[PDB]
């Protein structure tokens, strides 16, 4: 069975409770028989940004010979600079998001790249973050071709449906249930375009 | 003529592409009918009825809708089993009871559903078939009590599923899920909530 | 004689005392000049669930050798889901009950399978657990076809004789004294649907 | 010639002969120690399972090996499947069946070592849901070993005086679990030791 890690933050990490998007996919894969095919693995951690993951990087994905990592890290990285003073500059979120790659693609395994999804789901580019967001969803979007990677562009997927889907745009509620972390119809919706991507 | 869809994920989900309401407003559109009726989703995803209750004012009452749909009631029976925390039949009357009454005492039309399907077997064999349909002869029992109009959709889906489930699948008929609807879900919803509203 | 073990719990167990099902039987044939062509056992334990019948079957009944078993058992299964969260899994019920079955089989037994009565006696399917009391019916009556053995479609006769003469729609004293235990008239009619397919 | 020891449970028995799993990190121990001739070490377990499944499956799959020593490792389904489906064991049939376990072991002087249940969560103040039930249940699998002159691997006493020392902010999952009940990778690895120092 091809063995796929999701490697990345509390989107990830509550992605394997009930509802979450990993858990929806083993479940799509029971009912569609093809649990012998792919064992998904959530290796999540709230509150993660890029160099998080290059530190435990070895011990929580490596060591365990994944076939395919999926890396869904980015929006703490931005993120962090408003709530804490603790993102991620965007030259060293790129040196660090390569060296990340570089270490899976030296293993031969398969990655494939997350844009992030949001801060806030407003319609009209005004949610206070979008402008870093946007920048280092761009940033994810050069990694993926330079490193010849799939792309899985949750910021695209997410914004086209909040245009359809947002009347009033609001803040939050569509796909997230704070502005960031996804609710029961983003979880499903987020199982659907990695599903796409990977199985 | 403002109408308001008071209730579930089911329709907190219809105001979403393909969802009940979203289709209601498209057939308005359709036949030239947009500024004849307003429909408003006011669903709340896991909300039974005393979350209704609590929250009716900000979300219903003070819209000030000429029209309001109860569309809750299959969490009342499920949580039972997937958290223990389902409503009691009696205070589930009571509680749906007093919802009714606070909106009928703004002079709004209240018109009120059935729980639609928690399984689509069509042998009475769903493992929550009796408390829903013990809780749908409950909301029957208030429309008549409080002359509201049903919009029965649980019978409704029985009658749906006795032509169209013919290998008897617990789902994927008119549900995704047991519960959810599928997108011929939505469409059948829209149509009954259609003959009742318009 | 012809050795006839029933085999289930409280209703059999109540079955033997003066009133139940079994006692009826035996005044019957008694009543008769029968009363040696038969010896009428019961084994029955309040609270008891498949898994209970398993673990003491061979002190029980397999070592009695009776000719005839009726098994009996079931609404323990269902009713405690909701009484004390200790149920039983639909797929390990019906696993249990065959290994169950064939042991008895193995001994050359004649088993005889009953659905179970009732939980509540209103007759438009509203009582709290008609579903899993109708879905492990059907458990029943499939492995009843699956191991040639004669049905006792208990659930199936409650029903109808319900259906008939419930017209107010009670949940209790209309074969049942409690929704679950025969009152003297479940007792008699029982003990009527035991005698046409054990005699 | 060697000792066979045979682990008898759910999951987390199943779960651990996989890579990293308890019983895999515990044969390697053997082998980096040239001791492989001293045990062998199989798992018996099953997700899911409750003290009367492993009752339903005992000759095929533990007493028709004819081991030397079975650990018991059964009881957080019994609990958890309360919540989770309304299917545990009620506690007197969970002594029940647990009892009737252990004598058709020792029947076959088959030596038996009872675990407690790890953790259904691993918050440290005793507010995860069920921890009543488990800390019952493990009072029952306590009272069985010193009726039946077994020994005990106390896994949930140390679960807890673990979690206390490495929890501190009190999260449910993480610690030794990845999800509450299922282990990790430090938690497989604090098993294959309490395992050890239990069945070595």
């Amino acid at each position: 069975p091809i063995k796929v890690i999701f490697f990345g933050d509390s989107i990830t990490q509550a992605g394997v409770r009930e509802g979450g998007y990993i858990t929806l996919m083993q479940e799509d894969l029971k009912t569609k028989g093809m649990t012998d095919q792919y064992e998904l693995i959530g290796a999540g951690i709230g509150g993660n940004k890029i160099y998080d993951l290059y530190l435990r990087m070895e011990d929580d994905v490596l060591s365990k010979n994944p076939d395919v990592v999926v890396l869904f890290v980015g929006v703490n990285d931005v993120w962090h600079k408003a709530s804490h003073g603790t993102g991620t500059d965007a030259d060293k979120f790129e040196k660090f998001y390569q060296a990340v790659i570089q270490k899976l693609q030296k293993q031969n395994i398969k990655v494939l790249l997350c844009t992030p999804a949001a801060i806030g789901e407003k319609i009209d580019h005004s949610n206070e973050q979008d402008g870093d967001i946007n920048h280092y969803s761009n940033i994810i979007r050069k990694l993926a071709d330079d490193n010849n990677c799939d792309l899985i562009d949750l910021r695209k997927d997410f914004l086209a449906y909040n245009l359809k889907n947002n009347p009033e745009n609001k803040d939050r509620g569509i796909l997230t249930r704070d502005r960031v972390h996804l609710n029961d119809i983003g979880n499903r919706f987020v199982a659907d375009k990695m599903w796409s991507a990977v199985i």
